[PDB]
DNA sequence: CTGTCTCGTGCCTGGTGTCTTGGGTGTTTTCCCCTTGGCGGGGGTCTG
């Protein structure tokens, strides 16, 4: 804080709409902060960084976990973000239902009303996954797909099955 | 009084996950190759 104050005392600072710090990502793997912009999102990592325009997004999927304790937030990309010799077709995020948050936008009330048409507010609070879903919806306009009318025998909304030498969850959307 | 189990941080390190690479192996992709696509004079032969 002292260094920041010393910097501000000499600089003339004039941005991101909202910044989520450290969100459990599964594809790619690791903790990544997410900065929101009017036309894209900056996925900042401890080493690698990516920038996904909203024009590249195709679908947003919000799925529950088999144990009913976690939430999967999937973003379908196009073109896929590239990293050396690998291309990711989906951005997967993992959240916990008991992981709340309180966010405040970097905009004013009237500007938010004009931009998001009242879909968002200057200050919000609620579950982390709910907040991310609401923000991404208000940004992309695409509706977030949710599980259908399927309910497995174990009461879960998916089936545990293998695929390409790897276990995982299959959701009938 | 009292101290042992528990919650809640710091700290760090070592253990998880996955790019990246190499080998095995089936499959397309071109080029090459093989199969294919007017007039007359006679003669004899058959039928009645």
């Amino acid at each position: 804080e002292a260094f920041a104050q010393n910097v501000l005392s000499k600089a003339d600072v004039i941005d991101a709409i909202c910044i989520f710090r450290e969100l459990q990502c599964l594809t790619p793997r690791g903790r990544y902060d997410i900065r929101i912009y009017p036309t894209f999102l900056h996925l900042h990592g401890k080493t690698f960084d990516y920038k996904i325009p909203y024009t590249t997004v195709l679908r947003l999927f919000l799925l529950p976990h088999k144990d009913q304790r976690q939430m999967f937030f999937v973003i379908s990309l196009d073109p896929p973000i590239k990293q050396g010799q690998t291309r990711y077709h989906f951005l997967i995020l993992l959240f916990s239902k008991d992981e709340d948050i309180s966010l405040t936008l970097n905009m004013n009330e009237e500007e938010v009303e004009k931009r998001f048409e009242g879909r968002l507010t200057k200050n919000m609070s609620g579950s982390l996954y709910e907040m991310v879903s609401r923000v991404m919806k208000a940004l992309v306009n695409r509706k977030i797909t949710v599980p259908g009318n399927f309910q497995g025998h174990s009461g879960a909304q998916c089936i545990t099955c293998s695929y390409k030498a790897s276990s995982g969850l299959l959701y009938p959307l």
